[PDB]
């Protein structure tokens, strides 16, 4: 019984959902973006934000991270948790620790949280779960809206948190601003998501053509697309078992170039027109070597052979799309082996 | 015969680090680097290494050095990445630009713009005249000899002993409690009887890593910056799919790649995290893991495949690896 097969596949649908909950829960009467005062002065006064989270939360991390350095104008460094806690590095005089958790419970946040509290340092998390200990803790919190997560790979908290990271960074540019209308820019990005969602049968067809009896698989993508990169590789492990492995475009050259055989899959993202032309090189290198390529790019960079054309979003946001084609290329992958996708 | 010049790479570590320890002292026995550079190092506010590959795994070890010895906050990353997406930086930034050849092509490329920005910039390489040398404001060499295999090994031991050496002069211009001169000619004899251990190194090769298509190298903290240098020999050389991760980030999909008969290698050096890493392994061998644990003398427990010699905590890469390289060299071997 039910109207999806799976709760990955219903969460997956639900993003736009998500998206236009985040839009009008941080927004006000009047449409200006709108934040708690007290968590825009504390992140705006930071000489560097530090980021603790894990596996897909660490993902968002470092998608946030471009708009808390470009917009917000704060140095961030995105770190692992179960690193971090037992090797702290060297802090600066004003840091503020961000912790980016979907239950609000992740126990190795919770341990270097108790640490930057014992040291008399300034906290802020991302979370769904108001009331968790990870917003009891810290000095504040930001809630995602993202409802409840049942599927053991998120989905929809990935994009709930890099959105909210996105807000929060715009509202710091305009106390000290990205020359941008950000809400007008994320109601094209619930669009483009609910593109890539109706597209679903291409999905699964990419799915079919590249996936089928691969052991393995490797994401590439330079910059605000190794970022993405990097989490399409974990939704493809955690759900297919397929060993997929995320690799920044410039960094084949070391052993990976190697690793391509005849056939082997190799999907490149291609959202960013400053290395779409090295991006491009790298996937051509691999070619020359047997690799099958599944390029996926964005209205404006697209070129004759591409696989799946995304549609044009900000530049700094095209991680909110490109990684629901991910996602769902993913899914389908999964399904065809017969697996439990749920867990 | 077979891979014949990584073989031989590898067997003159202990050369390099000898020749490494003469060249960094002087007639009294003091480590001497020229002051200019030592004075641009200790007045930065924060250094930003610039590497790619071997070279980036030797900058992750050398930041532990820079920060608890030097004091200078540090960042390690990767050249392909900065170039086309330069971070915000501090104030007073020093770039170091860590390569072997000192031509790497996205290096150069960084340096051309730190330059052009008119930041501090100091090269660590082992070809003095390289473009990273001339165009930056101060180079240290390697001293490492020249390097022919395509899996670099020798490369990566002598960028550390030169990061240690940069480091612990500068904290001597306001210290930590050691001898780093005695402490590398400890590691340089541990490395000896790694290499002397050659026949272990086949037979854990036999043992684990025959007919896998995979193998993952696991660590924390110090640990983890060498398994992903591990991943990478075994990569470059036996082409098996060889992936370094962190110890206690197993559990995101990682752990659902493990079989009956997956072949995991464990390094366990640092005391803080022995524990915490042994429990992963736990993890790891309850769904079908075959573990080769490596540890070192002091931290060791009944039932690991090797115990490296003790070595100042900071500087257990230097051993451990070479005993990586080794494994991997004869399971390349071995396949061929």
């Amino acid at each position: 019984k039910g109207v999806y097969a799976h709760y990955m596949l219903k969460e997956i649908h639900e993003q736009p959902a998500v998206m236009r909950r985040i839009i009008q829960e941080y927004q006000d009467a009047e449409g200006n973006l709108k934040i708690d005062q007290d968590i825009i002065n504390d992140v705006k006064e930071a000489d560097r934000i530090y980021v603790i989270a894990a596996g897909t939360s660490y993902h968002a991390g470092l998608v946030g991270k471009e708009f808390l350095e470009k917009w917000a104008g704060v140095p961030t460094e995105v770190h692992v948790a179960s690193e971090f806690v037992y090797n702290m590095p060297l802090l600066s005089e004003k840091p503020l620790f961000v912790y980016i958790s979907q239950s609000g419970e992740t126990a190795d946040s919770r341990a270097v949280l108790v640490e930057t509290n014992k040291l008399g340092h300034k906290s802020l998390t991302i979370t769904n779960v108001a009331g968790s200990t990870l917003s009891r803790e810290a000095d504040h919190t930001l809630l995602l809206h993202a409802g409840p997560e049942i599927a053991v790979a998120s989905t929809k908290a990935y994009t709930a948190q890099i959105a909210v990271l996105s807000i929060l960074s715009q509202i710091v540019a305009k106390e000290h601003e990205a020359d941008i209308d950000l809400l007008r820019e994320l109601a094209k990005v619930t669009t483009a998501i609910e593109a890539i969602v109706d597209d679903a049968p291409i999905m699964e067809q990419i799915a079919t053509d590249f996936l089928e009896t691969t052991r393995n698989a490797f994401f590439i993508g330079r910059t605000i697309d190794y970022n993405v990169s990097l989490e399409g590789a974990l939704k493809l492990k955690e759900i297919s078992y397929i060993q997929a492995e995320g690799f920044a475009g410039g960094e084949l050259k070391h052993g990976t170039i190697a690793l391509i055989e005849d056939g082997t899959p190799v999907v490149a993202l291609a959202t960013q027109e400053n290395v779409n032309l090295s991006i491009r090189g790298n996937v051509k290198e691999v070619v020359a070597r047997g690799a099958h390529p599944c390029i996926i790019s964005m209205e404006g960079l697209e070129k004759e052979g591409d696989t799946y054309v995304i549609p044009h979003v900000h530049e700094l946001l095209t991680p909110l799309v490109s990684v629901v084609a991910l996602q769902l290329i993913s899914y389908y992958a999964a399904l065809h082996r017969d697996l439990d996708v749920d867990k």
